[PDB]
């Protein structure tokens, strides 16, 4: 036996941060989850009981709090990357530290059309995550996303022309709903360490609001032929928009809603140009995935 | 042996209604969950096998669909009562209806500006329900709620006076972190039937409105002096803005998010007047109960 | 305005405890998660900021842990009456306790035929639990229930017989599957305190012991004519083998197994007689009710 | 732009299927959740709205059924590759499929030490799972896994001698509780295709068995210096009793039950030697990763 692979670290670390502006005294709050999983010439720990290798997870989870007091967990690009550079330069055995970051959302309140100093509203279970793969001597891996994101449309989407053989019972349509969860993920040229994404800072936020905005607008406007066109048209357009990107990935379900024949009763017409009263189906769900690069 | 009590009826019956404005083409999305409960002269199904007397839980749900179809589904309070007073109606034995609805949010998408007139997103994970118990002879009760409100603020919360014993470790605090999620319920006065409630529709929407209003101007502005003082507040100005409620309900978590020691760690001062990094707490929570009523 | 009810106090304390028999090494391990809510004479933490009359819930968990430490956990109703006793004895102003218990399974490893002296598993999500209600001058009201125990047969259930009209659309069946998941509770006589409830302490472990023997049973042997009518003779049973309990009240979900007519691909026969392959329903559901007592 | 990889399918798929021995009368059950995704010459799809190139996912859907009703379901690694195969040789642009299963757990009754013909318990949320990933010229991959086993042991774990420095607050251990989550995935050797996968059949629930006790076994024995140095051993004794499998993964969640100092409440005595009650903490949790193979 040999190990071929191993990492190890500490997974759902809640860390909250709040900054205090002394002027204005407006106050900004961060909320994460953070795991980090490190990599290195650990794999005696496995075979030999040698626990000296070892950097414990609760040392891993210390790190995390301190390194959010000591630098600005926000763009959570940087962030991740502070955090995973801090793991390879200081333990000479460590060459990767995976650091994947979700964040929460704390949107400032409105009261009587004035932004509020110090009061949040969980407004959405939609999150903004990170992945950072800092790995020695070959730089910094970032992925950003969005998650979460829940839309429907009652019309503008079709389903038709597509293949039918003797599996196939579905009938073509012209006019259906549309609902989605919507997981995008960017996944940025490789940087050559932590200068270099310190160097783009404002790029992150930036093509984040991009692709949330494009995500939004193509789905609304597009009158769909499909899932895969509507989503591939977002990928374009966010390509299209920043340099920096190198690929695109959406991850889309198909959360069907039924038609509901109720012309049993009475003749009741609730199909077609008549349907108002739909069936949402929890299960199953159309899954549909695309990577878009550049060429 | 004797049956006390017994209940019976269709659960978790997913309902979507499309709303088609022909003159401005703009389309409304309605969707929630819904439960029906019935109770009468049900028990020889449970003593003697008679099935005769059971309206099964699969005709509950084509009813379900069929009322959807033949009226508004908004507000909650009406749709419920009218699905309600259909069972006690139609069936001679079944003299009470229990009906639950959790509506689901899609907010209309705004696009450059302009509300779009078909797509819509799940915004919040928050709530609007209501509690509609039709019971032959004792009229219409309804209970109207928000759940699933989560809000923070970030400061003006204290926590100090309270009762010290031998069971208690917990500093005193003048400035934390509250955090909850705002499960708000108003209970109407009884309703004598199905007329009544219309008279008052315009009433439903705008009191949930005003709920919700109050519940986030309240939590906000509140130098709070405890999770309990802050509540009664928010229900006394409830009751104080409609007269058809005779109680107000409040379930408040207590989210605690607790101080980070990190001195020794290069004493890095991270408490009291310097805390910027928490870590929220998933469990165990604070629960703060009321019931506000007139007098 | 005024507070018409009150209470508070600590959610989701999880607990565990080990017992370690000295002469055989045999360890034994319980975990449970508790909520402990008080009511008392308390109006004025919500009236007029006085926070002098609250027992801070920090405090009612830490509480929770020395009771632990100090007494046995098992069974849950002795614990529960222990812990809530406490509360209104301490206390001059508080006058009720009301004490949730879910115990998560434990048991025992089988290695090689041998039970393992100290290593266990979470052999089933099926949860224990007692509410025991402890109120200054009326006693201690103990409820015990046995629940998320997940059953299916495959045969020897049947529904028919049952009303048809116009909104009926659903078949009469001689042949189908019956899945649910069991959620019972049988109520306790009174106990006048705590004395009373230690009298009868081997009747918890072998009342729930019971009560799920019968459930399991009962479930399983009887060739099913509605739910209603199984529920009803395994509550009859459990009342009839303890003099102690009051009512029995069965909750109980029809997990929806529904035919797949394969009829139109190769006339591929899948219903009735033929049936072999069923799509199992997420929603919408059953749900069956009950309460059964003495005559 | 460029589609640089796509893949789409029928995710959530709930397949129940039951066997009927017609001799003995013994019915058995299996139900499943089944993920199909397709890949192959679709990207037209995407690119040029080309619907024709799309089996659509509700077909996807109807073909998992009638595969479950012409075949065994049982064990998942042929049910799935029967599966995958039907896809790629039907289809000529077709060119690879992905078929996840889980299986739950239905297991048979035990009524007075007789095993019940036809009734059946969810007895263990642990499931067993496959990955069959079928590629057009390059055969079959399967990864056979379970999942779900929580295990905890009350002693005879420890943890010293990881490496202290500034980051470090956890004192050395020779006395803990460990508690796990048990993710274990074992790759077989390639398979040409389907004659070859079926020609290993009985090797599939043996090799699963074996996993399981194994498992089971190191866990409860091991005195244990770390989760890497425990997992590790696992791994190696399933490798030694099976030819055909390349690798073994083990994924485990360091589940921490923290000890509770009382000794501010009267002197009680709770930690070390003296530790009966403990704090399960929900999070943060270690995270142990492995991969082993042969050499
Ligand atoms: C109705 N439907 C399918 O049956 N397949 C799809 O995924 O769900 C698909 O491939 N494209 C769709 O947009 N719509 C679908
Ligand atoms: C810190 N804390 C308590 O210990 N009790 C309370 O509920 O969580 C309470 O009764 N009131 C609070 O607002 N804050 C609390
Ligand atoms: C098929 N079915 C119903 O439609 N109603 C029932 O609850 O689900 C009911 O009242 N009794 C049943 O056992 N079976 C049912
Ligand atoms: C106490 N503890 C750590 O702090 N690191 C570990 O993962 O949780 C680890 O690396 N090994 C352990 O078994 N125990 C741990």
């Amino acid at each position: 036996s040999a190990v071929k692979a191993a990492r190890y670290g500490k997974d759902n670390v809640r860390v909250y941060k709040v900054h205090k502006d002394e002027k204005t005294g407006v106050q900004t709050v961060y909320e994460m989850t953070v795991c980090v999983l490190l990599e290195g010439e650990i794999e005696t720990s496995y075979t030999k009981a040698d626990n000296s290798v070892i950097v414990a997870t609760d040392s891993i989870k210390n790190t995390i709090y301190i390194t959010a007091k000591q630098n600005p967990v926000t763009p959570p690009e940087l962030f991740g990357s502070i955090l995973g550079t801090h793991f390879i330069e200081k333990y000479n055995h460590i060459h990767a530290a995976h650091v994947n970051i979700v964040c929460h959302r704390w949107t400032r309140m409105d009261i009587d059309g004035k932004p509020h100093p110090h009061s949040f509203i969980r407004d959405s279970e939609e999150k903004r995550n990170v992945q950072v793969d800092v790995v020695e001597g070959k730089g910094i891996d970032i992925k950003s996303s969005l998650s979460g994101l829940t839309v429907l449309k009652s019309t503008n989407s079709q389903f038709w022309g597509f293949l039918r053989d003797e599996y196939t019972t579905l009938k073509e349509t012209w006019d259906r709903i549309l609902s989605t969860d919507v997981d995008a993920t960017w996944q940025w040229k490789n940087f050559s360490g932590l200068q270099e994404v310190r160097s783009h800072v404002p790029k992150f936020d930036a093509t984040w609001a991009t692709a949330r905005e494009v995500t939004l607008k193509t789905f609304a406007e597009d009158n769909s032929a499909s899932v895969q066109a509507t989503m591939y048209k977002m990928a374009e357009q966010i390509l299209a928009r920043q340099q920096l990107i190198e690929t695109v990935e959406y991850s889309l379900p198909n959360k069907h809603y039924f038609e509901i024949d109720l012309s049993w009763h009475k003749g009741l017409q609730n199909t077609g140009k008549n349907a108002e009263v739909f069936a949402p189906q929890s299960d199953p769900n159309g899954l549909i995935k695309c990577t878009v690069g550049r060429s």
